[PDB]
C-alpha cells in the first residue's frame, strides 16, 4: 500500500471561517490522513464560527470516511494583521469583537500552540482580503493596496517566521494563491494581484530560507475558482466557475477538498524533494492560451 | 486513512532498462500503489533486461514495502522510434538484435496490449535520447536534432495517440523532463534542450486534446538529476549531483522513488484536478535565481 | 538625435513570399535605417516572387519614408530544409520548380553570399511550415511533426550554423515566435506548437552558445495574429484578428511594420545588452489571464 | 533613416538623485532623442542635488551627442511615499529637510506639472527602497516590508493614477525591475523580492487598466547589476557585476545608457504594439538554467 501518512503530525491552519471555503477542505484531508487539526479562525467572526461548530450547524460538512467527524484541538482566535499586541489600533481594541478576545496577535497564537503542543508540523496559510477588491488596481488607495499585502503575504511570513523555530524535522507549509499574479485579471482588484505576486515570489525565497534555517518545505497551491466565503462575496464567483467549466482541458468544478488532498500530499514525505512549488490544481485552465471563443 | 489507492489499475511504462532510472524508481512507486505494471524495454537491451531479472540480479531493487517483489505481468521489446513496421530502416531490419525479434513497433505493442488486457489506466514515458548530445547546439545536425527530438518528444504522443482509444475512466499519463527545456544549460547538447521544450509544450496541447477527447489527464515531472544510465553517459552527473546539492533550498540528493511518488499521487484519483501540470521534483532548484558562488 | 542606423550593414532575411507576412515588414523597416538587404525565397515561389516584382506589383509596399524604394540586393532561392544537396531527394529534385533552379541549399546560399558579400551583420528567420497544421497534435504524424521541426525550428540552427563564420562583430539575429509555443492554443496543430517551443528555447542556448563562440546576439520576437500568406491559409487568421482585437489592452491591429521596427531596434548597436530575449510585440494579448467573456 | 524620435514630448522621470544610477542614463537617452525632461527627485537629496547640478559637478555626464548638454526643464522635490499632505505623518513633517519645503505629494506635484505644461508623454519610475535590504525576508518585520512595497511599487500606480488624465495621445510609461521578483535570490531581502514582484504584477494590470482608459502604453524593464547609488550601500555589487560577467551569453557589464536605449525606444512611437512587457536588458544572464560554476 501507499499511504499519506500524517499520523501524529500537527498542522496549524490559519483561515477557517466556515465549512465552504478551502481551508476546511484542506483541514478534512489532512484529517482523513491523520493528522491533528488547529484552527486560526479571524477574530472578527470566531464567535459566530466556533458557536456554529458547536450547535452541529456545520456536521453534514464533518464526516470522515472513517465514521468520525472532523474534530479540531483547538481553535484560536487570530488576527494575522498583527504581530505583537503593540501592533494593534486603538481602533481595532475598541471594537466590540476584539475586545472581548485575547491574545490573538501571531507572536501570541503561537507561543500558546507551543505552551500546549509544543511543536507543530504543517503550517496552512488560507488567508486573503482586500478592503478595496471591487477597485480597479489605477483606482485603488494606498492604505487598501498596502492593506492587501499585509493581509494577504506578509501574514504568511509572519506565521512561518514565528512558527519556524517549533517546527519539527520534515516540516512544511501550504499557501493558496491564484493565477491573477503574473496575468492581468481585471476584476481582480484592491491590490489582490500583488498580494498574489508577492506571496508566489515569498514562496521560493522562503523555501530557500526556510530550507536551509530548520529544513522546512514551503509550497504553494493555485487553485481554480470555488463559491466560499471570499468568492461568493466577489459577486460573479458563479460566472467564473462557468466560464472555467468551457474553458479548461477537463469540466469539472473545483470541490475544496480536491485542494486539500493535493495539500496532505505536499506536506506529506512523500513530497520530501518538492519545494518552493507553486502546483496547479485547476483542472489545467492555467495552461490555456487562448478563451474559449476560439476553439 | 488517505491512500493513493492502484489495485486494479494497469501501468504501462514505456522505458525501463535497469533498476538504476527513473523508470524503475516510477514502477516501484506505482506497484506499491497497487497497480499492475507492463514495461516496453528498448529492443537492443531488452534480452540482458529481461534475462537479469529473472537471474535475480536486481533483488535488492526489487522489495516491496508489502513484502512482496517487484513484478511485471510483462515486458515489451519496443523501440519508440518506429510508429509501424514501414518506419523501420533498412539497416535496422538487418541488425542482430532486431532481425530475430517483431511486433516491437509502438502500433504492434498497443494491438498486443489490447489483445491482452482490453485496456490501460496509466502511461509513463521515461525515455529520452539524442546521438549528439555531447555536441553544442550550434554543432548538431539536422539528423541528431530531429532524432532527439523523435526519440524525445514524438515517442509521447505516438503512445498517447495510440493507447488513447483504449485507456479507462481516469486515466492518466506521466512524463519525465529536465529544466534545460526553457533555461539555457551549456552540456544539454544534440538538440536535448528542444527535445524538452517540444516535451513540455506537448503536455499543454495534449492535456486540452486528450482531456476533452477521453477526458485523460497528462502531466509531466522535471526532476533533478541522477546517476542513471542515461545519466552516467554524459560524463559529469557526480558534478552536478554535488552542484544541485550546493544550489538547492534543500540538499538531498534525488531517489528515483522520490519522482515515483509524484507520479503515483498524480496518477491517482486524488489528483483528479491537476492536468497540464510540470511538476517540479528537484528539492527546489529550479525556483533560485542565482548560483551558489553569490548566496 | 537618436538613430536606429544600421547603415553598411548587410541583412539576409530568410522567408520573403510577398509583401503580406513580417519578412517584407522586417526588410523595410530595415532599410529604413540603412541596412542593405539581402533575401532567401522558398523554392516553390521564388519565381512568382521575382516576378511579381519586376513587374512593379508590390511597388505600393517598397515606398521607403526617404522617397526611395526598397530594394533587395540580392534574391535567393532557398529550401532551408535542405543543408546540403546531397539532403535532397529525388523526388523533390525532379518537381519542376526545383528542377528549373540550382544552388538552393543552405549551404550553397551561404557560399553565395560570402563569395559575392563577404560577410553579413544581421540574420532574420520569418519561415515557418508544417504539412499538417489542421490536424490536433494527437492525430500529427510522425513525419509531420518532424517536418514542422525541419521547417520551422532546425532552420534556424542551420542558418546561424552555417552564416556565424562570416558575421562581423556586433551581429545579430531574429526569428519569429507565436505564444501557443508554451501555452496550449487549439488549432495551432500539426506540431507547431512544438515546432515554437523548441525555437524559443534553441533562442536561449543560441544565445549563450553564439554569444560566446562569435559575439552574436540572437533574439526572437513573439507576434500578434496576421493576415499573411500562412496566417491566411490557416483558415481563420479574420477571427484571430478580431479576438485579439477585444482581448488585448490596446485595440490596434497587428501591422508588418511593428515587428519590424521591434526588429530593427533589436538588430541595432542600442541593443547591444539584450540576447536570449523573447520580445512580445502583440498589443499585450499575451499578459492577459482570462479572455474578453469574462471583462 | 530611422528615428526614435521624441521630439517635444515631455517625460516625467521619478527616482534622480545623481548621475549614477539608471534614471540618470534614461534621462540622457530620452534627451538625445528630443525629449523634455522633468525630473521628481526625493526630497532628502533634493538640494544636494540641485545644487550640485548648478556647481557643475555632473558636467562630465551631461554632455549629449549633438554637442549640448543635458538640460532638466523643471526639478521637483518629491516624496513618492506620499499621495496628499493628509499621508504626510508627523515626524517627517516637522524635519529639517522637509519642513521648509512644500507641495512634494504625488498629487501636489502633478498639479504642479499641469499649471506649468498641462500635459505630459512619458512617464518614467526609476525608484526603489527596503529600510531592511540586509534581512532575510525571514527576519524582515512588517513596517519594513509594506514599506518596500509603498516605496518601491505603489509609487508607480500612485503616479500613473495621477498623470493618467492629463497624458497624451500615445503616452507610456517605463519602470524598472530585476529577476528576483520570480526566483529566489539570497540577499536581495526586505521585501524587495514581493516589491519587484509587485511591480511585475501590476505591470501587466495597468497595461490593460491604462491602456483602456487612456490608451497608455505601460512596459518595464528588467536590468542587469549596476554600480549606483543604490547598488553600492548594498555592500557586493561588485562581486554582483563580476558574476554576471562570468554568467552570461555575452561579457560586457552593464551601462546605465543601456537601459536608456531600450526605454528610449520602448516609449517611441515605433513601439505602439509593445505593452505590458519585461523586457530583458541584462546581457542574457536572464535566460541561463545554471550558474558558471558548472559549464
Ligand atoms: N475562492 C476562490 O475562488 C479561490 C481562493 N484562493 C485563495 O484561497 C484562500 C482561501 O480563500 P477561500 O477559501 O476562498 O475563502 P474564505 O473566506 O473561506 O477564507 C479566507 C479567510 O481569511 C480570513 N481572514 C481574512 N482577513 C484575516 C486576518 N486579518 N487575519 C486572519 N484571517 C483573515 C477570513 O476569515 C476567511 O475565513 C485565499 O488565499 C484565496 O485568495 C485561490 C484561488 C481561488
Ligand atoms: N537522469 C537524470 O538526471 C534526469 C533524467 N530525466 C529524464 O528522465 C527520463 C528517464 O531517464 P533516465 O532514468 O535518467 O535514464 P534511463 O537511461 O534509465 O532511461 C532512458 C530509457 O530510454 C530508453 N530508450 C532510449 N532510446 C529508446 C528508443 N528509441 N525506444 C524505446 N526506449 C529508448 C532507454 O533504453 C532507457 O531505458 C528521460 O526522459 C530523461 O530525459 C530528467 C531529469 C533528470
Ligand atoms: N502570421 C501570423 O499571425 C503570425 C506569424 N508568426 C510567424 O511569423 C513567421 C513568418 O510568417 P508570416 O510572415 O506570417 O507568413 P509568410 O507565409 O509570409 O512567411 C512564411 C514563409 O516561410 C517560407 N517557407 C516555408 N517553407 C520554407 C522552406 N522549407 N524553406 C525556406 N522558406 C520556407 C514561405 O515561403 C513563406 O514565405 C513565421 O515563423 C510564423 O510562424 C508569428 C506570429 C504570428
Ligand atoms: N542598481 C542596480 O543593480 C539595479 C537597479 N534596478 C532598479 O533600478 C531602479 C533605480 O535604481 P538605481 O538607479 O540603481 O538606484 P538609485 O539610488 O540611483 O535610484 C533610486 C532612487 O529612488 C529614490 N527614492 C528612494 N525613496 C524615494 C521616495 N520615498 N520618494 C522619491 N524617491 C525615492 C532615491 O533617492 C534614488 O534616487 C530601482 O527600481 C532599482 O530597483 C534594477 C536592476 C538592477
Ligand atoms: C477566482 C477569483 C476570486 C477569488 N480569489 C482567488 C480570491 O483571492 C478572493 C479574495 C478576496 C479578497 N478580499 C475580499 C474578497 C475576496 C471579498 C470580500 C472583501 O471584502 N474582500 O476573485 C476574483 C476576482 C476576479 C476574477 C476572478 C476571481
Ligand atoms: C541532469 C542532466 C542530464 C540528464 N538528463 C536530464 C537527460 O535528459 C539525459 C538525456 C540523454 C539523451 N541522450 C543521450 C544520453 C543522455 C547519454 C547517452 C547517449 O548516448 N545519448 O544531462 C545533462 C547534460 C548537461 C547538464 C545536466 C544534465
Ligand atoms: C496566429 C495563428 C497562426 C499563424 N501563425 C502564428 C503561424 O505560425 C502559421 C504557421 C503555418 C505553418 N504551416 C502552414 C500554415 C501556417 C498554413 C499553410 C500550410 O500549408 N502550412 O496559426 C494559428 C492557429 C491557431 C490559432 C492561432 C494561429
Ligand atoms: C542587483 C542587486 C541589487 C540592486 N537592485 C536590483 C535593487 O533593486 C536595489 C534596491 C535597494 C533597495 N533598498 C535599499 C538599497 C537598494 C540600498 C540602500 C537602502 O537603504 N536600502 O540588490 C541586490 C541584493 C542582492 C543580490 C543582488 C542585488
Amino acid at each position: 500500500m501507499l499511504k499519506i501518512d500524517l499520523t501524529g503530525k500537527i498542522a496549524f491552519i490559519a483561515g477557517i471561517g466556515d465549512d465552504n471555503g478551502y481551508g476546511w477542505g484542506i483541514a478534512k484531508m489532512l484529517a482523513e490522513a491523520g493528522a491533528t487539526i488547529l484552527v486560526g479562525t479571524w477574530v472578527p467572526i470566531y464567535k459566530i464560527f466556533s458557536q456554529s461548530l458547536e450547535l452541529g450547524k456545520f456536521n453534514a460538512s464533518r464526516e470522515l470516511s472513517n465514521g468520525e467527524l472532523l474534530t479540531f484541538a483547538k481553535i484560536y482566535p487570530m488576527d494575522a494583521s498583527f504581530d505583537t499586541p503593540e501592533d494593534i489600533p486603538q481602533e481595532i481594541l475598541e471594537n466590540k469583537r476584539y475586545k472581548d478576545l485575547s491574545g490573538y496577535t501571531v507572536s501570541e497564537v503561537v507561543e500558546q500552540v507551543k505552551k500546549h503542543f509544543g511543536h507543530i508540523d504543517i503550517l496552512v496559510h488560507s488567508l486573503a482580503n482586500s478592503p478595496e477588491i471591487a477597485k480597479p488596481l489605477l483606482d485603488t488607495s494606498r492604505k487598501g493596496y498596502l492593506a492587501a499585502l499585509s493581509t494577504s503575504s506578509y501574514s504568511f511570513i509572519s506565521l512561518l517566521s514565528h512558527f519556524g523555530p517549533i517546527m519539527n524535522a520534515g516540516a512544511s507549509t501550504i499557501s493558496l494563491t491564484y493565477l491573477a499574479s503574473m496575468r492581468a485579471v481585471p476584476g481582480y482588484g484592491g491590490g489582490m494581484n500583488a498580494a498574489k505576486a508577492a506571496l508566489e515570489s515569498d514562496t521560493k525565497v522562503l523555501a530557500w530560507e526556510a530550507g536551509r534555517r530548520w529544513g522546512v518545505r514551503v509550497n504553494t497551491i493555485s487553485a481554480g475558482p470555488l463559491a466560499s466565503r471570499a468568492g461568493k462575496a466577489i459577486g460573479f464567483i458563479e460566472r467564473m466557475v462557468d466560464y472555467y467549466q468551457d474553458w479548461a482541458p477537463l469540466p469539472s468544478p473545483m470541490e475544496a477538498e480536491q485542494v486539500g488532498a493535493a495539500a496532505a500530499f505536499l506536506v506529506s514525505p512523500l513530497a520530501s524533494a518538492i519545494t518552493g512549488e507553486t502546483l496547479y490544481v485547476d483542472h489545467g485552465a492555467n495552461v490555456m492560451g487562448i478563451g474559449p471563443e476560439m476553439f
